[PDB]
C-alpha cells in the first residue's frame, strides 16, 4: 500500500469505506490496520503514516510510543461519538438510560485498561455516573460492574458469554457495525459523554499520505461514512 | 505505625487530618504515605493496609498492581469533587469557565498519564469539552494545549514557571489546599468533571485497618474534613 494507517478497532469498519471512496476515485492504495495496539506496534514502527485514535487520552499513549515520527501536539480531533448502553437483544430488563444501571441485578461490563492496555473507554463509566453529583450512586453502579475489560474483545466475549452481563457501556459506533450482537439504549442528556476520532499524521509525510489525510479529515464523501455509525462533527 | 496508607499526592491532606482526627481518640498510630505511584510502590508492597485513589481509573490501574492483596472488585468510593480551572492570581484574561479557554492566546496545562504514569486526571479534558458537542471546539482547546502533564508536580511546575500558562486543569481540592499559587474558576454546569476519592481495604485486614477504614469512610468528622477542600458525598 502507498499509506498506512494504525490504530485501535473499532473505526475501522468507516475508515476501511472511507480508503475504498478514495481507491475508486484514484489510483493510490490505502490500507488500514486495525486491533489492539499491541498487535500492530512494531509494524508501524516500520512504515505509518498516520495513527487514528478512538480518543485523545488513548491516542495520545499510543502517540508517545512513536515519538520520533508523531507528535502529541499534532493529534487532530475530526469526528466525535457517544456512549452507550449495549443491551442483550430484546431488553429484556427494560434499561432506559444509566439510571437503571443502579438497580439490584444487573450485572455491568465497562472497558478500563488498568495502565496496561491503551483503550479509548478508560474513565467513561466514572465520568457519565460521577455527573449524577452522588456517591451512593457512583456505588450502586461500581458494586453492579463484573468485568473491568481491557480492550474491545474482552468486553465483546464477556457480555456475549455472561448470561449474568446485561450491558456493556461502550460506544454508540461498535453498536450500529455489531446489531445483531445486542441493542443500544442510550445514556441520558445530563450523563453522556462524547469522545473523538483523531488522526496524527507522520513527520516529513509522503504527497499520498497527505492526500489521505486530507480527504478523511475534510471531506463531506467520508463525514458521510463516518456519520452512518453515529459519529458527527 | 499500626496502620499504613499510600496514595497519590493531593488527597493526603486531607487524609493526615483524618489521620490525626483518629490518633487524637485513641491509641493507634496511622501513617500516609503520598505522592507518585513510582515512589512508593515497592513500599506498599511490604506494608500497605489500605489503598487510597483520587480517581476510579487510577485507583483501578494502582490497585492491580497489588492484586495479590488488594482486589479491584473492593475499591469503595467515599467522596467526589469537581474539576476546576487554575488560573494565575487575579485572573488577569478574566477567564469564567471553560468556553474562555477556546479563545486565541489561552495556553492549558492538562493531566494526562500518557499510559506511563497512573494521574487521576486523565480524561478529564476531553470529557468536559467534549459535553459541548462540537469538535471545533475541541480541536480550539486541544490547540490551546501547551503541557499534558503526567502527575501533579510537573503540571503545578510548568504553571508557575510558565509565563504564557494561563490555566490548568485540575482538582478544586488541590486549589483550596493551595491558595496562594492560583486561583480557581469553575467549569460551567453543562461541562462539569467529578471524580472520586476512594480505598481498598487489605484482604485479612488488621483489626487496626478496619477501625481506621470505618472512620474514615463512614465518619461525619472525616467527612467535615474533607468537605472543607470541595469534596461532597
Amino acid at each position: 500500500a502507498d499509506v498506512n494507517l494504525y490504530g485501535p478497532g473499532g473505526p475501522h469498519v468507516p475508515l476501511i469505506k472511507v480508503a475504498e471512496s478514495f481507491e475508486k476515485s484514484q489510483s493510490k492504495r490505502v490500507n488500514i490496520t486495525f486491533g489492539p495496539q499491541a498487535t500492530w506496534n512494531d509494524k508501524a514502527k516500520k512504515n505509518a503514516d498516520i495513527l487514528f485514535g478512538a480518543s485523545e487520552h488513548s491516542a495520545l499513549a499510543i502517540a508517545e510510543g512513536h515519538s520520533e515520527r508523531f507528535s502529541k501536539f499534532n493529534i487532530h480531533p475530526v469526528f466525535m461519538r457517544e456512549a452507550i448502553i449495549l443491551v442483550k437483544k430484546g431488553n429484556p430488563k427494560n434499561i432506559k438510560g444509566m439510571a437503571d444501571l443502579l438497580k439490584p441485578g444487573i450485572g455491568i461490563v465497562v472497558n478500563d485498561g488498568a495502565g496496561v492496555s491503551n483503550t479509548s473507554g478508560t474513565a467513561v463509566w466514572e465520568d457519565s455516573v460521577g455527573r449524577m453529583k452522588n456517591v451512593e450512586k457512583l456505588q450502586a453502579f461500581r458494586s453492579n460492574i463484573h468485568v473491568f475489560a481491557p480492550n474491545s474483545g474482552s468486553a465483546r466475549k464477556a457480555f456475549v458469554d455472561g448470561e449474568d452481563i446485561d450491558a456493556w457501556i461502550t460506544w454508540v459506533d461498535w453498536a450500529i457495525a455489531n446489531p445483531t450482537i445486542g441493542d443500544m439504549v442510550r445514556m441520558e442528556d445530563e450523563y453522556r459523554i462524547y469522545r473523538d476520532f483523531n488522526v496524527v499524521l507522520a513527520k516529513n509525510p509522503s504527497s499520498e499520505a497527505i492526500d489521505f489525510f486530507d480527504y478523511l479529515t475534510k471531506s463531506k464523501d467520508a463525514e458521510a461514512i463516518f456519520q452512518h455509525y453515529g459519529w458527527f462533527k
